[PDB]
């Protein structure tokens, strides 16, 4: 029985708007409605591994568990196994796996954020959920946003204290955040960005979307504009939209779009928009590919409409070699020529890297950098040819070229992190010297850059 190189992955985001749901969902796990869709030939092939990322869900886990794994097997034929389930007020995430799949997962984690504070803390947060599925570490973020039109600075905020302080995947990793410790990391939930227009054009908006006519509603929506402004999620993709505005329905129906302010919107407009989102951050020159992006027509218990998305990913077998694990390859080797760093700090401390990757049997740290000042007034920190040799455990080019090594600059003084980035051994050759290249981030944010030259060296 040989081991997978692609998987597939479900993601579901749902906003159940404190509602039972109704008796039949199966078109969220199908794919089908408005968007990109899923062919009707694949209805009855299983994904892999089915996310589902539930807010404002009124549900038991229990209760949850029972209608999702009862809606799988009618579509598939297939009883899931239930990875992880993990729920922080009405916020919930529920991992499903192929029963195949059991003895391919591993170091099952979970965690919350509770977002704001006093006032602010109460509702919103994420859950989020890590795994290995054999060579390749898995992550996924459900997240609630605050909500109002008037908040996105408030979501930016929620955002960085969600990827700052939600602890997934591997703690050995300590300089990197959930944003670099995951070959795939996907975030999805009720990110409660809204169509920034003004009130006075609801009936036009909603005019719009009756048309199928979504390019002057997306050049408003404030996830968009937020990311292209480099203000949120940095670094991660999102699939073109083309299904409706998700949010706000009258419940019953979808035939129409609720946005006047009422007392239980605290006198709030809700125009017609984009809340339920899926993004995704997966490291250099790893496949992903979105297969479907799109909303159900059918569901109707909520004032939103569930929200899927699938996608092929590229995963990597757990290798064995005669030598590693359980010591060096000798026949492996990476080296660094001509590296600096370019810092966007005020400050003047020394800095060192570390170099962090499940291809070596621990991290390791550099010596310090020589700094000197750019031309631009930026901080350079030229390594030149010191940084040292790498250690890889296995030699082996089909394992090697695989792998990615994680890089923190970080201050002698301090030993706080001031960048993270990432490199891929996916190279162009072997034994020669090749350009690399990563932007450095701090809570997720740009504070520099990590270029210079590698060079290789496998069994090959
Ligand atoms: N093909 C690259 C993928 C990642 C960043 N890129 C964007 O165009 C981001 C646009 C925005 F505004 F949606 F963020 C280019
Ligand atoms: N532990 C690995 C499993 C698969 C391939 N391997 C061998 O064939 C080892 C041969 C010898 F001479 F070391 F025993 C190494």
């Amino acid at each position: 029985q040989p081991e997978p190189d692609m998987i597939t992955i479900f993601i579901g985001t749902w906003n159940m708007g404190n509602a039972p749901p109704p008796k039949k969902i199966t078109s969220w796990f199908l794919s089908k409605g408005q968007g990109k869709t899923r062919d009707d030939s694949a209805d009855y092939i299983p994904h892999d591994i089915y996310v589902i990322g539930t807010q404002e869900d009124p549900l038991s886990e229990k209760e949850w568990l029972e209608i999702l794994k009862h809606s799988l097997q009618e579509i598939t034929s297939v009883t899931f196994k239930t990875v992880a389930i993990h729920t922080l007020w009405n916020i919930r995430i529920v991992v499903l796996a192929k029963p195949e799949h059991e003895n391919r997962i591993s170091h099952i984690c979970t965690d919350n954020v509770k977002t704001g504070i006093a006032n602010t803390l109460g509702n919103k947060g994420a859950v989020g959920v890590s795994f290995m599925f054999n060579g390749t570490s898995l992550g996924f973020v459900n997240s609630h946003l605050t909500s109002g039109s008037e908040k996105k600075l408030r979501r930016n905020q929620n955002y960085m204290n969600i990827l700052r302080f939600l602890a997934l995947g591997d703690k050995k990793l300590s300089p990197f955040n959930i944003t670099h410790r995951f070959t795939h990391l996907f975030w999805f939930g009720d990110l409660n960005y809204r169509v920034d227009l003004p009130t006075w054009e609801a009936e036009t908006i909603i005019q719009k979307i009756k048309q199928q006519q979504y390019a002057d509603l997306l050049s408003h929506d404030q996830l968009l504009t937020e990311r292209r402004e480099q203000k949120v999620f940095l670094h991660f993709e999102e699939e073109e939209i083309t299904f409706a505005p998700t949010y706000r329905f009258e419940r019953l129906t979808r035939d129409k779009y609720a946005y006047t302010k009422q007392k239980a919107t605290g006198m709030k407009y809700n125009l017609p928009s984009w809340c339920d989102r899926v993004l995704w951050k997966s490291y250099p020159l790893v496949h992903v590919v979105c297969q479907s992006y799109g909303s159900t027509s059918d569901i109707m218990t909520s004032d939103h409409s569930p929200v899927f998305a699938t996608f092929e990913a590229g995963v990597t077998s757990q290798f064995v070699s005669k030598n590693g694990p359980g010591t060096v390859d000798s026949q492996g080797q990476i080296e660094f020529l001509r590296c600096y760093a370019t810092l966007k700090t005020k400050s003047q401390t020394k800095f060192y890297l570390e170099f962090h990757s499940s291809c070596l049997e621990s991290f390791v740290k550099s010596q310090e950098g020589e700094n000197e000042e750019g031309s631009e007034g930026e901080l350079v920190v030229k390594f030149g040819e010191t940084l040292p040799k790498l250690k890889p455990i296995i030699s082996d080019p089909e394992y090697l070229l695989d792998q990615h090594i994680l890089i923190s600059i970080k201050s002698s003084d301090s030993d706080e992190s001031y960048g993270e980035g990432c490199i891929a051994l996916r190279l162009e050759a072997t034994e020669t010297q090749l350009p690399i290249y990563t932007p450095l981030t701090h809570h997720g944010e740009l504070t520099g850059h990590f270029q210079g030259e590698i060079k290789l060296q496998t069994s090959q």
